[PDB]
């Protein structure tokens, strides 16, 4: 029912701007652009998130009541589309959901999606307002909201600049404008600790404990199980981005709905890290030549380093090992409601539905 | 005034302390520290602070004298409209292809930064707010209604920045979604070219965010009543004063100096619907449209020097001035008709020292 109910939050933030001082034909203008704009990057994707939202609200209690659990469901698909936005702006992404990023669209570009980013995050918070400003967790969601993506930021930033050379005594330089930085790996970085942190923060938060607690929230819970649901989430977004890092290599664009982009853009992926920790000191070096270079025979040399070094094997090897840490953390939950919907997405994940 | 100027270091190391409470290795805290600390440095000083100058006069003026944790609440909100005309500065600078800010390169034009990182902090200034808002206020009555106001002020100074972006673009003068290969050739909308239209995009890009939303914020907090009629008085005064600041700076863009401005003037090039084209436009001749529909939106020199000399021509310098006037005499006698002695000064006194500070 959720899918069908996309329409009534989208109108309901599109009717707010249409009661802005603006000539009419402005209005009519803007009305087509911002419909886009939210149907283009809320839409084709598999609302994991938003769907988690209705079920965890589900499982631990009407259609007002629906209204406002599909509302904090459709906020977290908004966010979704916020970040991925931004992220294919930074990540120089070339597809999403099967269609080209809107950043790339010459209708929109860069100077439209930075102020578009900015329109799908403050859009949600109206929303909440609209449908939930009498609730008593109001303040509450709105906090948790405002948390989850001040986490997720901070994890943005470091899978930017987590090789960057400010990072590898010396301070960022405010007078050079014109001295391109030449990507390289940093050796000291490359481990799962780091990795961890980084992957906890741009996944973990958003995807998997905003919306768990935003359906835990709106069910009345006040209560030590949240730090639980913290710990989960952590092992899940931990589960659900080395899955990604393993689809950038492995995956098919046409299935994914994404193009590969980590090894030239510099990323500290879980395969480079798995590949480190197995390598040879000659291979090292020949990651540290080839990684991180938009170049086709440096890429090549990477991707032939996740072939000779199994990759596609330690990964499976993982998924079947954190599934199990997943469950068996889940199964210390002591609330059943819960355990079912985490156990159902856990299997649902990487497909939907 | 100077416990606002005194306590940046205190909101700034406050939202930092928060950020050193997430779950990170110690060496990775030092870098995230020493990043950020730069990008609110960097972003949120050197201007005239005219908007949290305002938070902290209001509010005095609005009370009956405050102790130093009433004055620990202004300062807050008051440096919140400092971090967000700091967001919106680092995202209109990717927008309008900036090269200088308050003398300073661009951010975004950093090559530790760059747009990748610029669109990242835009996020984190713009969400440092809310959590320095929620460590100073939570518990105050006015907290819901603060957040609000921000939210609202925001959100209307988004749709201004479409509309300034977007005025003279093919899609307004059906979106095609499968094009990313063949550019739009900027071209200037005569239809557009009308002070009906620019008044809506001045009065949504910068009226909302620079004039209501730091009254406001000084007047909530001193707690005036949500249903006070004297809001919609303010309302129609920040109207009527974002209008007065908007065409003075695209007044600035051609006539002024990017040592004093700190910024370089882009507007002609950048295709903008701004004031003295649309003066120019209301005055000239029809041969003098063509040669601006022709040269308008080129960064060229030739094509620019064109747009100057026909604004030296027809005295935009002079309409302008006669703007000011009759703009500042309209502003004055909407701020006779508050009936609160205490707002009527600081008003008056931003007035005054709007374009230069202090
Ligand atoms: O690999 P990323 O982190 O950029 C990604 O997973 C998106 N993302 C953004 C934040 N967290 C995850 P995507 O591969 O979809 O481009
Ligand atoms: O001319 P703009 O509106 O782009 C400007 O005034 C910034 N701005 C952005 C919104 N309101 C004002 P600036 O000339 O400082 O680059
Ligand atoms: C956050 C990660 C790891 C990848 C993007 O998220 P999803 O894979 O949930 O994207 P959609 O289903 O929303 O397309
Ligand atoms: C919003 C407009 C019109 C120009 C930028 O604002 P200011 O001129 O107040 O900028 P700073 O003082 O903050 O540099
Ligand atoms: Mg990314
Ligand atoms: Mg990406
Ligand atoms: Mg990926
Ligand atoms: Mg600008
Ligand atoms: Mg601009
Ligand atoms: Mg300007």
């Amino acid at each position: 029912f959720f899918r069908n109910m996309y329409d009534k939050y989208r109108d309901a933030f599109l009717s707010h701007l249409n009661e802005y001082s603006l000539e009419e034909e402005i209005k009519e203008h803007i009305s087509k652009y911002y419909k886009l704009l939210f149907d283009y990057n809320c839409l084709g994707g598999k609302n994991n998130r938003g769907i988690l939202v209705i079920l965890i609200y589900e499982y631990v209690k009407n259609s007002s009541e629906w209204e406002k659990a599909a509302c904090l469901a459709w906020c977290i698909e908004i966010l979704q589309a916020a970040f991925l936005v931004a992220d294919d702006i930074m990540d120089k992404g070339e597809m999403r959901r099967n269609k080209y990023c809107w950043y790339l669209l010459k209708d929109v570009e860069t100077k439209n999606a930075v102020n578009d980013v900015l329109l799908l995050y403050n859009s949600i918070y109206k929303l909440i307002e609209i449908y939930l400003r009498n609730e008593s967790c109001y303040v509450d969601v709105i906090a948790t909201f405002r948390d989850a993506t001040l986490k997720t930021i901070i994890g943005q930033h470091l899978d930017t600049n987590i090789f960057s050379d400010k990072y590898s005594h010396r301070e960022i330089d405010v007078n050079n404008i014109n001295v391109p930085e030449q990507p390289v790996i940093d050796i000291n970085m490359i481990n799962f600790g780091v990795y961890k942190n980084i992957v906890i923060h741009k996944t973990a938060y958003y995807s998997f404990f905003l919306p768990i607690v935003c359906g835990m929230l709106l069910a009345g819970i006040a209560n030590l199980i949240y730090k639980k649901i913290e710990d989960i989430s952590m092992l899940m977004g931990e589960y659900f981005q080395i899955h990604d890092d393993y689809l950038d290599i492995f995956g098919d664009s046409t299935k994914t709905g994404k193009v590969g982009s980590d090894i030239q853009n510099n990323k500290l992926t879980w395969p480079l890290i798995k590949t480190f920790e197995l390598c040879s000191e000659p291979d090292k070096i020949k990651i540290v030549k080839n990684y991180g270079k938009n170049n086709l025979a440096c890429v090549k040399v990477i991707d032939s380093l996740y072939e000779q070094y199994k990759i596609r094997k330690h990964y499976e090897s993982y998924e079947k090992a954190q599934k199990a840490k997943i469950l068996s953390a889940i199964n210390e939950l002591h609330h059943e409601g819960i355990e079912y919907v985490l156990k159902y997405l856990l299997e649902i994940l990487f497909t939907g539905v």
